[PDB]
């Protein structure tokens, strides 16, 4: 029951979601090897709102 993204998809994805203001791979740590967008959506189904936790934040 995929829905899966995956490479070009998913950055595709990234670019539409994220508009202009960029977007990043891995969540942030600190202070279990990096993980991130691919692990959440792409060996399994996301949907639109965890993609979109990795749009760069609004600058202002």
């Amino acid at each position: 029951g995929p829905e899966t993204l995956c490479g070009a998809e998913l950055v595709d994805a990234l670019q539409f979601v994220c508009g202009d203001r960029g977007f990043y791979f891995n969540k942030p740590t600190g202070y279990a090897p990096q993980t991130g967008i691919v692990d959440e959506c792409c060996f399994r189904s996301c949907d639109l709102r965890r993609l979109e936790m990795y749009c760069a934040p609004l600058k202002p």
